[PDB]
């Protein structure tokens, strides 16, 4: 198991517009578009994004290609993180993919935000950082994908995912 597969899991594929979780505009994995109300503005970003008049439908390779910019700029975001590197440079390889993937669904400002949980993570704190972490309204939105991550950080391997 590695990030994209894990993230693969998480968001599926959708090759036509599509609303998230949340009612935003988003294409492919879980590839956000814009949180405007306005499927016209979605199209726009789309066709920026692809280069080309989408009409709002995609390939399968672009899809994957947006993907991929996405899991490295969520890489490269946590790296230039003050707060995040810090988090990141301590945890195992397992652990690393988790914290990719919160960033990866809310962002790296938000993720920087879980100041308590983190301060744990970086502590090898597992179960307290478990139990803190679920009090957020992230768990509390989204709770499989939530439990999964949240397992992963506990852990340290892949079993939520198997
Ligand atoms: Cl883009
Ligand atoms: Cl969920």
């Amino acid at each position: 198991m590695n990030i994209f597969e894990m993230l693969r899991i998480d968001e599926g594929l959708r090759l036509k517009i599509y609303k998230d979780t949340e009612g935003y505009y988003t294409i492919g994995i879980g590839h956000l578009l814009t949180k405007s109300p306005s499927l016209n503005a979605a199209k726009s970003e789309l066709d920026k994004a692809i280069g080309r008049n989408t009409n709002g439908v995609i390939s399968k390779d672009e899809a994957e290609k947006l993907f991929n910019q996405d899991v490295d700029a969520a890489v490269r975001g946590i790296l230039r993180n003050a707060k995040l590197k810090p988090v990141y440079d301590s945890l195992d390889a397992v652990r690393r993919a988790a914290l990719i993937n919160m960033v990866f669904q809310m962002g790296e400002t938000g993720v920087a935000g879980f100041t308590n949980s983190l301060r744990m993570l970086q502590q090898k704190r597992w179960d307290e950082a478990a139990v803190n972490l679920a009090k957020s309204r992230w768990y509390n939105q989204t709770p499989n994908r939530a439990k999964r991550v949240i397992t992963t950080f506990r852990t340290g391997t892949w079993d939520a995912y198997k």
